[PDB]
């Protein structure tokens, strides 16, 4: 009903708000994996930063994704959020499996938002999901990939002392 | 059967291999044009600069498909490397031709690639040809066509000196 | 034939040609040991980068050959490349044994070159090789012996844990 | 008899004055086809300062082969300076044929003597060569021959004007 509203279907604009949603689940799964690196007993300063930068990133998606909403003529709608699957997230090791597991489903969710699009023939939705969505998210994953390969090397090796050398070495801090 | 795999056919797979090869032999189809250009019963300078900077954008291109399949979790597969076409390439005209006829092969295997990446409902493909490939040969293609233009406009008026003139006045040296 | 052409066999030439086809293989073959140490199942960034640089430096030497032989009016003929000898190259050391195999097989090739230029008395060519590729030759070796040595005292205390030492604190990264 | 002459022969002594001779002759040679270029009804600018610069480049070979000779222990003995072959150079064609018959007998007498320091076993005199002259020897007939290549093509479509234009566009003004 919007005055600017063109070519944007009632399906798109309703994906695009559990796109918003599934972004800020993501991004507050990031902020309690990050605490749980800096509580004392865990103390793992480059893995907090890692999750805390991430759950930014998602937080930043979120809102890219409600700026277009805004300029498509869409209505943004918010539901509450989902608290983390987990209070404890385990090892360096647990975490970015999870982590993967995470992006993979918000991968999944881009994946289907742009099968959406092109069944809609909608061009400026495709062009936004790749444009600042699909490239960041496989550049993230095969991130994710090479952490959880350099992690099962050295904790295969000695748990604790690997677990402290790739916070050190790999992540920053 | 990768960790970070999503969404990646074994036929993009595939067709992404043998697309590095193409890249890798079109680089050495260029690294023999330029140093034909450079023997001294040749002597065009600019016309071996121009195929040898070619030499270089295509191997850069290979080398981004490399990356590229490592990033979604592909396997690179190398084969033999097919020697160039010719030992001798006759004069700037028949190797510009000779240019434009492998470029257009190259573009028609990035078409064939993304209409594969279409038809797996694969749109991170489609972005990343269209990204950083598809209108690079659009652009490449159109200025050896122009090059061609000129070529002919002077060998048409005097074969020797209409040489000299192009190398000196249009290539870079 | 050529103009320019002096003191310069047709020995010389041939080899000139066959030497250049070996260094264009040794640059494929780091090509292949660069993206392989990309894969996000492998993940050793610093070995990714000590191999591609490698790349570079046997494509420029290739380069140089060519010059070369242009300057002194022979003729660049160029052959199929034979693909990489493995498509997986196991572990950091098993790669850099590989690595030092495949330099000391260009080692050779150079010295079996002096060795005919010597007997051809060409000393243009014995000069060349000596200004631009021996010395280059001898310190890369011994370089790779260093890693070499690294990794297995590394490797053989504990093997995942070493590899990823290697590649934080030696190589480049 | 020198305090200092040390492996040192009287044969490469002989050999080593001779060569001065020969440089400062083809310096000559230079002097007289840079001038004729000046001529009024000549007028190459471009022509005159590549021979110039290639008699200077001729004197300062043969005063690199004097403080050789003095470095050695061996005495400088200075004959008298044959005039240049011709005192009227023709076209700009004729004179770089002339000037590239001069460079490969320079060459030949290079080679000649790194061929007697080699008899007598005389590695610095090889090395002398090897760094100061061969390749420096090399490179020039090189760009001697791409010239004329460049020339024949020029003349070939229009003397007049193709002696005009390889001065402007291709020699130094
Ligand atoms: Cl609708
Ligand atoms: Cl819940
Ligand atoms: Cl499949
Ligand atoms: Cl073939
Ligand atoms: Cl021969
Ligand atoms: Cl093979
Ligand atoms: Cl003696
Ligand atoms: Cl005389």
């Amino acid at each position: 009903s919007s005055q600017i509203r063109q070519n944007y279907s009632t399906e798109v604009e309703a994906a695009v708000n559990r796109l918003v949603n599934l972004y800020l689940r993501a991004s507050y799964t990031y902020l309690s994996l990050g605490f749980y690196f800096d509580r004392d007993d865990v103390a793992l300063e480059g893995v907090c930063h890692f999750f805390r930068e991430l759950a930014e990133e998602k937080r930043e998606g979120a809102e890219r994704l409600l700026k277009m909403q805004n300029q498509r003529g869409g209505r943004a709608l918010f539901q509450d959020l989902q608290k983390p699957s987990q209070d404890e997230w385990g090892t360096t090791l647990d975490a970015m499996k999870a982590a993967i597991v995470l992006e993979k489903s918000l991968n999944q969710a881009l994946l289907d938002l742009h099968a959406l699009g092109s069944a809609q023939a909608d061009p400026h939705l495709c062009d936004f999901l790749e444009s600042h969505f699909l490239d960041e998210e496989v550049k993230l994953i095969k991130k994710m990939g090479d952490h959880l390969t350099n992690i099962q090397r050295l904790v295969g090796s000695q748990a604790g002392l690997g677990e402290y050398l790739f916070e050190r070495l790999t992540l920053k801090h």
